[PDB]
């Protein structure tokens, strides 16, 4: 598994004049999407599920490295459309094959981190639409060329972060809007899940993941947590953006231990040593001097977590457990937490995203990290069909996924703020913020 | 109020001088004790006096006359003998020393005069316990440090929220090897005291003025002092290395000014610089890592956070709630929180501590009671000869965040280091132990 470390993780052109900057980009309209997939585990084939009983999509290929995982989504498909998509197995190119058959509008990759870069850029190339999951990339350079062939070739990139979906996460961002919390100051975002038994795991997620332990020492999965908190500020889209960002990390103890635990001596991982940090740390300044804190533990053993605290000089909203504080909520009372089912539900009768009310009740029906996911991909096609902009551009994307280079490039220098690269080349002062939509 | 370098600017131990880790006192089976500055929070602490064995009040020191009266004659309505008054002047307290010459002094005055009035109590042959912070400045802490060596007196910062009953326990699970081997740790002060803006009378008078002077954590112990002692952060184990700061724009006090008072107001010709979150992450020299947060503008509940993670589970507070392998069923996915659950966890963990004061402590109050436990161990300490459980270099420590932060934001958010007030001793200081 190929993953970039030291200077090429995190190492570096303007803008052809025949490239277009991409915020706000609307694509032609998609009556019916040709939609393939590009990696079908167990995310990819969540996707895949949800999307065969979407209106206005045909999903006409399927690829994967295995064989008997391709067959599942072809039969998947069948079975609920009546129609075979072609299957692709073998070899890690063998995607191109299907771009070049089946010329696809778009397609959704769900790989492992290493391929995310080149299997997007390569589908855009090939004049289909890059649906792509987190992180967006891994390295820099990644990131720009993902960024650049986007702009050179006119085709959405959009990183699939499901968690900004999410109805409390789409209620902040309502509650944001409407100027319910004040000026903002500060937000909190973190990715706290324990992951340490993929070290035991040899397919899946546990074939690739716990190796980025050992190789970089890094928030290595920064979007879930600040997704949400970007599109609070406006980051990157008029208003704000990323400028700078410190980063630490504490001892990396736990995944060393488990394998000394668990798995045999001659074990790999009792012979390659993590270095990752268990629990990351690092704290984003804004242009406009707010403050963001970014956090990542996948080892430790504790709840989970994405943080998702929005403050502002009149209130704090915050996730996990889902509260909120103002003078304008409840009796106006901030010295105590709205929280709890009981307190909340005035305030999600007040504060419900538009988008929630209408798409929400069958996501919940449809699942997917309680419905996020489906929402999610209704905008996709939406968006696609309608000839509108995606909700989350590429520029955000890359941003968001800068952290794991950006913490590592900082660590890496004794925690010293590293400058965030302006991939809109300037022009995130002209591109318009995420309004609440519908 | 120290601004600019001044406030992080900073000479070897005198050969006369004692390392005062670990220090033991002569016991003193009468305490001789005096107050200065007897406030909101100096009034507090001698009202709980009261009640302590062992214990003679007999000075009491205040700018002004009527809160000198107010605690004269509580302490004799209540203890049936008058302590000495003392009011006028800011260096009447000088006086006080000079004629009672007593064991010790409670220092309860605004941030500004901490430094020196600990100095000068300490040079008058009296144990200081000094409110928080310590004091302001890097050269006001070594002061500190310097006279308590060379007058082998007490120094101790009265960090109350180390006598928490969570707090407490939290140390105990810590010390019994409970979460495995440390990891992180979060502090905070969270407290909305936007108000006193409005406010001439109280911390009104001081505290506000120091928003507009000082960009950084001004308030940085109360959530840090548990977990420093957890992490045994300059006894033995591990010390502070290294701290990078970050602030949040200073837009609530300004806004606040504008809002509820008149144009011409002082608060509305002087600009806050003072983020209104400031953000802070310590890094030591075990690799640990603690984040430390400070917001006493924005309106939000009250918490100091009080998170502790290690390897095999993690501790926090607001709301007080636990996760680990050897906690509960062992399934850390959820936490163990609430009073219901969290029954059984007080059962095994209880601060012995806890268990033999908390139940008079929480009858006298203080903050739901760590104040009295925090007095009570001052006064067992004293009367028995032992050493505090928070000695002056803990105290300096945690305090230095105040202008260790402020250089750090000055220097564009770079990662700054911690002086060692321990001068290298910090290696054979031994650690707080769970004491009875
Ligand atoms: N947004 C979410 O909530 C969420 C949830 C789970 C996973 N993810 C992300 O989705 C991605 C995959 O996650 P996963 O759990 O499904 O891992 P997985 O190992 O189960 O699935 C990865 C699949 O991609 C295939 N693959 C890899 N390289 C390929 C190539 N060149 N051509 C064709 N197929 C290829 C593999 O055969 C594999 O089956 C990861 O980036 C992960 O971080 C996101
Ligand atoms: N640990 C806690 O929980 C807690 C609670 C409240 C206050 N405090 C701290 O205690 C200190 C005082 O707080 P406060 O609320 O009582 O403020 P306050 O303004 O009400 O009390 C300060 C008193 O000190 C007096 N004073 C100032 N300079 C003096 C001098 N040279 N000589 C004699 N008296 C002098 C003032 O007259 C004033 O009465 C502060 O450091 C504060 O941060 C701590
Ligand atoms: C929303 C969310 O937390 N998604 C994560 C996902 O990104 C991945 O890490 C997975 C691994 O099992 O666990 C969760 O589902
Ligand atoms: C333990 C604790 O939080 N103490 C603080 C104290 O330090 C001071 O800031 C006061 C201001 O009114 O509010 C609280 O009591």
């Amino acid at each position: 598994v190929e993953i970039p470390a030291g200077d090429h993780l995190w190492k570096s052109a303007p803008r052809p004049s025949g490239s277009t900057y991409m915020g706000g980009f609307k694509a032609p309209r998609l009556g019916r999407i040709r939609l393939a997939f590009i990696g079908v585990g167990g995310r990819g084939f969540s996707h895949l599920a949800q999307m065969c009983v979407m209106d206005g999509v045909e999903i006409v290929g399927i690829c994967d490295l295995k064989e008997e995982l391709t067959k599942r989504g072809v039969d998947r498909v069948l079975s609920r459309m009546g129609k075979s998509p072609l299957g692709y197995s073998g070899g890690d190119m063998e995607y191109l094959t299907m771009l070049k058959e089946l010329k696809p509008d778009a397609v959704i990759i769900s790989t492992d981190w290493s391929s995310h870069a080149r299997i997007a850029c390569d589908s855009m190339k090939h004049g289909a639409h890059a649906f792509v999951e987190v992180p967006l990339a891994v390295s820099l350079e990644e990131l720009w060329s993902l960024v650049d062939t986007s702009e050179a070739t006119r085709k959405h990139c959009m990183m699939m972060e499901n968690v900004n979906y999410g109805r409390d996460e789409l209620m902040f961002l309502n509650m944001v809007r409407q100027g319910v919390i004040g000026d903002l100051l500060h937000g909190e975002a973190a990715y706290i899940h324990c992951l340490v038994t993929q070290l035991g795991d040899t397919r899946g997620e546990g074939a690739w993941r716990p190796e980025y332990h050992t190789r970089i020492n890094g928030n290595l999965y920064p979007t879930h947590g600040l997704g949400p908190v970007a599109q609070y500020m406006n980051l990157e889209r008029g208003e704000d953006r990323f400028c700078r960002v410190a980063a630490f990390a504490s001892p990396a103890l736990g995944r060393n231990a488990y394998a000394k635990k668990h798995l045999p001596a001659d074990h790999r991982w009792n012979n390659t040593p993590f270095i990752c940090g268990d629990m990351n740390t690092a704290v984003v300044k804004t242009q406009l001097g707010r403050t963001i804190l970014v956090q990542l533990d996948e080892t430790s053993p504790r709840p989970y977590s994405r943080a998702n605290l929005i403050q502002g000089t009149e209130g704090t909203l915050a996730g996990f457990p889902t509260r909120v504080a103002g003078e304008k909520l409840g009796n106006g009372n901030y010295h105590e937490w709205i929280e709890g089912r009981e307190k909340l539900a005035a305030i999600y009768e007040k504060y419900d995203h538009p988008l929630w009310k209408r798409i929400g009740e069958l996501a919940t029906k449809m699942g997917g990290h309680g419905g996020m996911d489906f929402v999610m991909l209704s905008r996709i096609v939406e968006c696609l069909r309608n000839g509108e902009p995606m909700d989350q551009n590429v520029y955000e994307g890359a941003s968001w996924s800068s952290l794991l280079p950006l913490t590592a490039r900082s660590i890496a220098q004794g925690g010293m703020p590293v400058e965030f690269p302006d991939f809109t080349r300037g022009d995130w002062k002209t591109t318009m913020p995420l309004a609440v939509v519908s």
